[PDB]
């Protein structure tokens, strides 16, 4: 026994109107027979396209990200824009943004803080590096994460949150995260929750897989214990994503 | 005898769909019988509003920043993106993005030559701070800035790029610099491109002023041998927005 899967489609820094408008339709057509909310996370720019074209019952619309309020900061959309928007789906704290534009467990917490305070379903996403990894720390980087994220959540707050465990250690250096591999991040978040927090959100918690996924491997992925879903990156441009949805069966 | 002037709203983080809907039928209201190339620059999320909605011939559309390539870069926008959504002008290198995000002259630089190479107008800013103003160093900072785009930029480049001089003191204050500031420093800065590059290309160039601009100051900055219009954010968001175009010819 789990709660509702999500099938999470992070699109990234990719896209096309043409592709796009192609890839909704497949996702419409598609029969889904099960209960999972399915996310499609496009960038800012095609957020209209995208809320027209999806009629999939089973589908929302997410944003990869946003600034807290409003103001002088050129470039950057707000949580206020997006409401207004009628978005109410939000990817936050995802590891190429704490690498490659500065998040901190800090500017992550306030932004999902932020998040849930103005009705948001929040998916974080927390996960270690190989460096973190390989050196024994595994645990205290996973920890510090969901922890600075905590303390600024009440009780009641848990039930906007989302959690996806990325492997950055098996992103992009080599490495192979296997099933028992993930379960295991997994089960130690679930851990801290259930600890921290308490039983009953904790089982309620919705903790995605953020690593790679592929239509191969996401029931094996599915099939353990501490696994709610995916968060998914390459194979969600493609049809594929269609069988990574079926996985969660 | 001056290159044509540009008046350009940054709208920065800002708006809902109805506030901007307003600002937009007023702006489509709005005849200009002067030679003058507006711009408005709003979020991405508004791009698609804003591009169904504007339908005045003197007014472009721009972003307010970009990445150059698409890729896995989670909560950003790139200039493949954006090219194939309509848009060809771009605001880059702000000083809240150099700031907060931290974008440096190198960062600024590259992104310059890209979207340059992709064919879009590129307003690049460029400024002091508080800080280096007292110093003594504003001269220093300046050049050293524009001089970071130079270097990856080719003599027929220049074409597509427009220059905003935005002293940070300025930026959102009510401390504008006064007529006298901003034509030294505008000089200063087309001294620099002549010397450099060409008086040809010194000569077309367009140098934006902002900081603190509205519709009461506008004229006398605008008279200014080497001011060639505004980049404006807070009175953007107001008809006064209006006043200022009227004040560049
Ligand atoms: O006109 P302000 O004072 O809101 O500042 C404007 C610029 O920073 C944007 O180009």
């Amino acid at each position: 026994s789990k709660p509702q899967p999500i099938a999470a489609a992070n699109w990234k820094c990719n896209g096309s109107q043409q592709s796009l408008s192609e890839l909704i339709d497949l996702f419409n057509s598609t029969s889904i027979n099960h209960d999972v909310q399915c996310v499609v996370a496009s960038t800012f720019v095609h957020l209209a396209m995208t809320k027209e074209r999806l009629s999939h019952p089973k589908f929302v619309i997410a944003a990869q990200n946003a600034i807290a309020k409003s103001g002088a900061f050129t470039g950057e959309v707000s949580l206020p824009i997006l409401k207004d928007f009628g978005v109410n789906w939000i990817v936050l704290g995802h590891s190429e943004r704490r690498a490659y534009y500065g998040e901190t467990n800090e500017i992550v917490a306030d932004k999902v803080a932020a998040a849930v305070a103005s009705g948001f379903m929040v998916i974080a996403c927390i996960g270690e590096t190989l460096q973190e990894r390989e050196s024994g720390r595994t645990a205290v980087v996973v920890l510090t994460q969901i922890a600075a994220i905590a303390k600024k959540l009440k009780k009641a707050d848990w039930a906007k949150v989302v959690i996806a465990y990325e492997p950055v250690w098996a992103i992009g250096t080599g490495k192979v995260a296997t099933p028992q591999q993930a379960q295991e991040a997994h089960a130690l978040i679930r851990s801290w929750v259930s600890s921290k927090i308490g039983a009953d959100v904790a089982g309620e918690l919705r903790i995605l897989y953020g690593g790679s996924v592929n239509g191969k491997n996401a029931r094996t992925l599915y099939q353990q214990r501490d696994v709610n879903g995916f968060l998914v990156g390459g194979a969600s441009l493609k049809p594929e994503f269609v069988d990574i949805i079926k996985a969660t069966q």
